[PDB]
């Protein structure tokens, strides 16, 4: 079962695009061919599309894998509201406008699905077509506060942990290789339970001082995510997460319209969190959906079945976005 190549960064070509006096966004870029851009998650980085961004260009794309706005070589302002999903979409869209893009195709991973979902929402025309790996288009609810929702699931407790600015920060910092050892982990390996994060006071309170390392990582992967997080630590990456109210009044001026575009959506089968079934019933908002599912595969979608999501991207792409 033969793993895919991988990216080595000293490799790669750095692009760096201004799209605010402030703000530096920053990626690699590999072939040749339609655009695709790739949106990662938390708590990630561009190289977590290692897998994918071979793979991608040698099946005629060129790739653009992006650090997203707090992570990496991309700036990482301190304010919350630089974080809401309506300036992370504004500045995408001034990203491609920098780099003469009148569309790309946008895959996204979990925070960065997500992004690539309201891109397809609020900006079509720039927006060839859409994947997102884990993470489904939730139709705006102008009914239910984002706060209920929350408190409506017990595995998304550690969400509330996070608001508070500076306690998860401290948590996720004090020891950047036992936090990325401790998180990237396939499901039958996890050390944290999502639940109670609260009462415990912590996501690693029960977790090993020492954890192992995962089948799905090396130690050099997990050194580089290490060294990536010592720019400008948790802060940005966090701030994600911190505009609930801001992004859920944003989502409701979508006022019922649908993605009319290219769309596909790739389920994990063992990701306890965005668990498949939350899906359910996407094809109400989106009528050419596509669906991928992958078996065996948690979260970490891109290196726990990396061979898996090669394969159904390239078919979708070749198919529907070429
Ligand atoms: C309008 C709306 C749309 C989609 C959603 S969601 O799909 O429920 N989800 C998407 C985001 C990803 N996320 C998150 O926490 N990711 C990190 C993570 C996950 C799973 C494990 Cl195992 C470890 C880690 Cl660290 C929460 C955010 C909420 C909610 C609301």
């Amino acid at each position: 079962a033969p793993l895919p190549t991988s990216c080595n960064p000293s490799d790669m070509s750095h692009g760096y695009v201004t799209v605010k006096p402030r703000v530096r966004l920053h990626f690699v870029e590999l072939g040749s061919g339609p655009a695709v851009c790739l949106c990662h998650g938390f708590p990630e980085s561009w190289y977590s599309w290692r897998y994918q961004i071979p793979a991608l260009a040698q099946a005629g794309y060129r790739v653009l894998a992006m650090d997203m706005k707090g992570y990496g070589e991309s700036s990482a302002p301190p304010e919350i509201e630089e974080y809401c999903m309506e300036v992370l979409c504004k500045e995408m869209v001034t990203f491609l406008d920098k780099l003469g893009l009148s569309q790309a195709v946008f895959i996204g991973h979990d925070w960065g699905g997500m992004l690539v979902w309201y891109m397809a929402l609020f900006y079509p025309e720039r927006v060839r077509a859409v994947a997102s790996l884990n993470t489904p288009f939730i139709p705006a609810n102008p009914n239910m506060s984002p706060l209920e929702s929350i408190k409506a699931n017990p595995v998304f407790d550690y969400q509330l942990y996070f608001q508070e600015p500076g306690v998860a920060e401290a948590e996720l910092e004090q020891n950047l290789s036992r936090t990325f050892k401790s998180l990237f982990r396939a499901s039958d390996e996890s050390v944290l339970s999502m639940h109670k994060v609260c009462e415990a006071g912590g996501l690693f309170v029960n977790s090993p001082e020492e954890p192992s390392l995962s089948r799905m990582v090396t130690e050099e992967e997990i050194q580089f995510y290490v060294q990536q997080f010592k720019k400008s630590g948790f802060r940005g990456p966090l701030n994600w997460y911190r505009n609930m109210e801001r992004n859920w009044k944003w989502a409701c001026k979508s006022l019922g319209r649908k993605i009319l575009i290219p769309a596909l959506m790739v389920t994990a089968e063992k990701d306890f969190v965005l668990v498949p079934q939350m899906s359910q019933h996407m094809e109400d908002w989106i009528p050419h959906l596509k669906r991928g599912h992958i078996e065996d595969c948690g979260h970490w979608t891109q290196m726990d079945k990396p061979t898996e999501v090669n394969q159904i991207l390239i078919k979708w792409l070749d198919s529907d976005a070429r």
